[PDB]
């Protein structure tokens, strides 16, 4: 009758959870070879990127430049909203007014570049909102800390049914099947995962909440495959490994954030400290949001997303997946702790 | 109906992985003592050993002075490929062109010494083994990163039906039951066994792919005992309790690499840099090859063989194995996270 | 009689030596603004520069990216003769081949930029000199690890009287009156001085062999000032304080080398290791070179040129001159060991 | 002829220069117990005060609180001048609003503290200046990083002229005799002493122009003793040895900078950052000024002041020295590098 | 009459000494290539050697298998005596018992290698000498810590006078002109030189006695010189710079000690400790010696004398001396303390 770690509710302990580091990808029959391995992928239910990363919408990371670096590079840019709404519709703006250069470019009907932009809750978010697709934006993200509240699934709900023949709407940061499915049964075209997926993310430490990134994939995918939503792995990515872990899960698209931080594209004024380079630098009412509870330069963007695309071409040769598709399908092998030192 | 670790499909995560730290072996009845241990052990099918253990056929370690010191200490040396073909000739040559200093010589039956060769797949592969073949080789090498592919498989076939009565082929690195039989399928004498089987490797960090090595060896041991076909374990070791570890996981023979890089008979020059001593210094076409991602000195060789010698003795002493066969036979003890600190 | 340092002879120790480190300018009367000094000094006896910076010539430092960066801030480079002679030729070539961005340009009568170039000593080294020169160089430096050899004094003549109208001889390097004056009468257009100036230069740990740079300094002014030659101070510079104490003391333009190894316009490529920036990249016949006894990130080089010419104004205002032939005229004080702690 | 340190002429090193470390202060015959010790001395030739230390007129030393404690303390304060006209007028006028807590304090005739104010050089300079006289104040410093430009003699002469009667008028900073001869022609009634006088100076390392602090006091009191003008040490003091050796070199006051930039009474709030306390915060238009070139908390100013002047007090008692004036003829004893290790 | 540092005697401080740290060597006028400069020198009046380098007959460096080593190398080695009388004769008689190969090896008359052999003071020291002559050594070494005491003269004049035509006799270490005198007027044939020469040497810490070695050659050789007895420079070497300025000062031949402690050919047997390479390991009557007041690897000597010898023929290149004849008379020019930093 006890349960083994305590109590008589088997299920207070609801499971155990994987992080990026408890799995590796296991090798299989493969007749591809990196360089032909087709990295395309699905960002929502409409739009499909030659490369499946996303910039992570932070004040830090994603301005028009990124943006603009990002959709030239395969991927796409997510302008963050610590603007007024007049500054982030006018980089809506800058994004959108602009080949041999950049092939891989992503465009629309009218090439022109893609970008998405984050909106929070309430009427200003609303206002906001709507004058970002009336700017020309194509993506609209619920930047939320928790997205299984109502007031959120609600948002999604109302943007889907007004302006969504226009746009496409993503719904915030969930880490159980339960709140992906209310997502998708709110009309969300994508879900964004993960809560506190960090080691020692201030959001375990301060609130004691969190969730393994792998597990929370996994429980995501399971509710939203069946009704073809794409997953997007956002936080606690380090490497290349990382990346080809989280899409092999089942993921269809990870989201960047600190890996592009620091490099010339992201915002902030390089100056030099110390013999080291270095960039210099109300709106964020997410009552759950980190920075509620409480950069050194990596150079062009360019070499970063070739580091990582041949990670993930290098995964995909292992695995002998020839698409993004049959990586989905790739096992893992759990490790010991042995396995980390 | 859910998975402890996430998910609805019981077979995401296959299994779980043990490595060397995670295992020890168990002491038995003994009446064996460590001087008159049997450690004469297979290589191939044809080919027996006295000191089971093989150089890694890398560019630092197996030239044809380390092949010679290697054959004459009683095991084999692999010569590596990152060479001309004319080069790689002429070092199989050099280590063919050679009793009281050296008993445990291994010879063939003209009384020359051992040596093997490394080659890679496609046609450039082919009339580089024929021309090694030429010049006396004894055991052939498909090494390949990940030797589960099509392509490896028909070079294999292609060389064990044309040289099969000249020389042994040996299949690359597999870290799967299934890659296991498909090399014996494929008519391989011999199966290398690791992918990524470093705790730190580059593949596991880059690509995210890896096996930890006992089970990765256990699992090509179910594939290959049943036809006779000897298990080289490739990579993973630091010390001799991780080559008797790996001995009686099921594996016949050691591969030591690393372990023999910074040593006189490796390739290099002695130079003293900052009152320590260090050594000085296009056929690199393998796509999946640890380079495409990303030495001190140790003294004689002599000491370090009679080291691991004397380990793997220790080992058969407490085990109570009189041969390699019957070490085969051990069994083991898991121990936690707390047995490593 | 007896010497207090030690034996009969008084001469033994010629003199104590002065760095940069052990003086400083003296105050005086002045009329002077830092912004409107006149930095203007003569590199030669016929070619004024508009700033008294001079690239080293070393492979590190200047090519004719860098040559064309120095001539554009107000300066001149010379090339390094690590190269063949045609490769040396066209970068000559490419430099002479091409105004509100830069008004300070160094330029001669065709309105072509300034070049200098590096020769040896010997036949080859005169074949060299003699394509250099049908190339439009301007200036020729024998640069030379010790300039009072009869090799040197030889081939300064020999140039002076072959091109001595087209282009200006520089001579080598010397520490001493006497090198200075044998290479004022060999015919020498400027002397340059310095040898293993550095307090840990290799000249002085392995040959023992050196000579503080403010006594050689002025002990080759006392010899070359009657002539009108100008002195350059080549070595030990490492903040615009030496600079300014280098023309106090009677040098007419400062060679800087070190200070410009790892600058944007020096030769290699700018790649990243370890999370931090780095450059990334038969001639060296010179018996007495460095070489023969025994880079990172700086920045733009518009930004190292402003804070010295800076530095240099701040001199220029305190001590009341304002030109460079009355900055020549200042005073120092000598500090003792105390004033370094 | 020759001159030991180089070139042919023996003023080209004007002089050997003595900082703090280098002297120490010999002891003599002494009646005079540290308690009873008269410390006070003349600040200007009108004003005497009887702690001789002066706050050092920078925007983090010295602002009305600092002034009030400083006199209150028995010394005076002078107030920055990185301020608007008005914001220093009002400073002075505060300071002016203003008895067994504080027998020393300085007062004027009408009984209210003691209090100067820097002024620069120009027209603005000088309407400042003339507000700053309509304000109350008492003593004018024309703060300057180069006293012998000609604009400092004519801006200290026109205010010597104008308000002669009223305030008293300071010199700028100077280093040699000819300056103070020069400042005390022009009509100042003190001259402050020192330019770069740290070891580390920006100043030094920057343009290279400094002079060792006690050789400068010694050399302007040879100018300022014959027509009695007070002598003012500022800058390069760390302990009160210091304030002891600089008053006994032949100066009248000390101006403590740093020594009174971490206590309370300086502006600044006081918070406390990784376990340690720590404080928090147009019209530079002198030319020479170390910022056109390139704070910890330490308690009450009491408890400074009272171990400074007990300090002084040993200093005196040693030396045997009633007054400061007996304590100006102390000699010196000069010690090798030996001594600071 | 006063002296500057203390006291009424000029005489008590006699001399201010200098280090090889203090002094460099002036270029001059050269016409040398380094390739061909004569490295000849005298070891003795009767004895040249074609290298000037001999180890310091320690326990630690010199023994028979380092004596054959460096008499090979073109030098002389000379044994200790920390052993029987017997040991040391019979390892006289091992390196006597001995061409392209070694083309510059020191040979007497027969064509044996030349030895030399340390011995001490009194009746034991006398039969060890007649012992070492009579196994055919031909330098005896009287090492002694004080080499001004009665007894070495006594030993000395003994020696020359027992065995002057056979051997030569070299007086023990001295540091004063005195002592030179008195030991040339016992009839040395050669003088070893240096009481304490190291920084922070144990003489000089515990006794307090020692004199620096750049003023101890220089007085030795005033006294030396004139009768041509060669001087030997001992103990604080530790560059070839070192080696350069001691030849410089007058000394005709350097002897290594600790530059040639942890070679191979030094005694101690070569082990492995931490990963990293060590050597292993009633006659001490010295009552004066180090012994009474209280290794590493360095790899093949030949390397080590190849890097002294090329140190040298610079030094020899830069101040244009054909000979060490020739390099005795060079200059040198003092450096303050921050020639060091």
């Amino acid at each position: 009758v006890p349960v083994p770690t305590g109590g008589d509710d088997p299920t207070k302990v609801a499971m155990l959870g994987l992080t990026f580091d408890d799995v590796l990808l296991l090798p299989a029959a493969s007749d591809v070879v990196p360089a032909t391995a087709d990295t395309s992928s699905q960002l929502t239910k409409r739009i499909r990127l030659r490369v499946p990363l996303v910039s992570s919408a932070m004040d830090t990371v994603t301005e028009s430049r990124m943006a603009i670096a990002m959709a030239r590079a395969g991927g796409m840019g997510v302008l963050h909203r610590n603007l007024p709404v007049a500054e982030q519709a006018g980089q809506v703006e800058t994004v959108k007014r602009s080949t041999e250069q950049f092939p891989l470019s992503t465009k629309d009907s009218d090439g022109r570049l893609l970008v998405g932009a984050a909106v929070g809750v309430g009427d200003d978010a609303w206002t906001r909102a709507m004058t970002l697709v009336d700017a020309g934006v194509d993506v609209l993200i619920v930047d939320t800390a928790h997205a299984h509240n109502r007031g959120v699934l609600d948002m999604v709900s109302r943007l889907k049914q007004a302006v969504g023949e226009r746009v496409d709407v993503v719904g915030g940061n969930v880490a159980t099947r339960a709140a992906a499915a209310a997502l998708v049964e709110a009309g969300a075209d994508a879900v964004k995962v993960g809560v506190g997926p960090g080691s020692i993310c201030t959001t375990r430490v301060v609130a004691g909440v969190g969730a393994p990134q792998i597990t929370a994939i996994l429980e995501a995918v399971a509710a939203c495959k069946p009704y073809g939503v794409p997953v997007i792995a956002d936080g606690g990515l380090q490497y290349s490994g990382d990346i080809a872990k989280a899409l092999a899960a089942g993921a269809s698209t990870a989201m960047l954030g600190s890996l592009l931080a620091g490099t010339a594209e992201s915002p902030g004024e390089l100056i030099f400290v110390n013999g080291k380079q270095f960039k210099s630098y109300y709106f964020q009412d997410d009552v759950l949001s980190e920075d509620k509870l409480v950069v050194p330069f990596r150079g062009p963007l360019g070499t970063v997303i070739h580091q990582l695309t041949g990670g993930l071409r290098a995964a995909m040769g292992y695995t002998g997946s020839a698409t993004i598709e049959q990586l989905q399908q790739a096992q893992f092998v759990q490790i010991t702790a042995a396995g980390l030192k």
